[PDB]
């Protein structure tokens, strides 16, 4: 496999591997003739910097996605104080979406991701991730 | 102290009063949710105030933006990191059955006023394992 200057290669390049032989296990379909974004893949927890080099991996291993920006969770019960109303208060936890054509892959990827930070130290071990569906798809522009 | 979020939430109460499904569980867990996108990035973002105040029940994220979809012809297509000028957010909900009324709800209000207004859009979404909002 190929190695970076000095015997080492970047985070998200890392990911990207992993993430590309744990999908060659599976041969589901990724795409659809209606190209609707009707599935994805709600990745949190961590760290910001750990979510950012998965993000960036990801992208590098499937071109049939598509990504959010990093942003953050609200609070579950009893938000930490704020002067907006509590749905709206921002906790430090991060995350980001993926966009994906078909259900199979979303449980496909959700595993892969599951597997892949498992083998990573803390706080990348604590990236928890879930599949998602969208009843009416989302029309990405 | 502001009547621009205030008169978004009381035209949404107006709109939810008309249901009374369970907007909560017992289990507390977040499980299905409206995303929420296009329009402009202002009148999204008046509609989360706005949503924030109508629904203490939900949580909110800030406001975010998409990427592209597919493009049309042989190629390229774009990138999975690169980002539009289209936003977006998301409600979590407690019930699914609750965020039906809440889709429907957005809808019929954001189609009275004018663009970009009604140009935002909702679907239900749900999450298949939850999410664990800390
Ligand atoms: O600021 C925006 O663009 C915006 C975004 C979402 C919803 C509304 C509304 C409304 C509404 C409120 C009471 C009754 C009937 C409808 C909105 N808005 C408010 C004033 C002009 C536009």
């Amino acid at each position: 496999s190929h190695m970076g200057q000095g015997g080492s290669n970047p985070k998200f390049e890392n990911i990207a591997e992993g993430l590309r032989a744990l999908l060659a296990r599976s041969h589901v379909e990724r795409t659809t003739d209606e190209g609707t974004w009707v599935a994805g893949v709600f990745v949190y927890g961590g760290s910001k910097t750990s979510l950012y080099n998965l993000r960036r991996g990801t992208a590098l291993a499937i071109p049939q996605c598509r990504l959010t920006p990093l942003s953050r969770l609200p609070f579950g019960m009893a938000p930490g104080p704020g002067p907006q109303p509590g749905p709206l208060r921002e906790s430090i936890v991060c995350y980001f979406m993926v966009f994906l054509q078909t259900h199979i892959f979303a449980e496909v990827l959700k595993d892969a991701i599951k597997d892949l930070v498992m083998t990573k130290p803390a706080p990348t071990c604590n990236i928890r991730v879930t599949v998602c569906s969208f009843d009416d798809g989302v029309d990405l522009p």
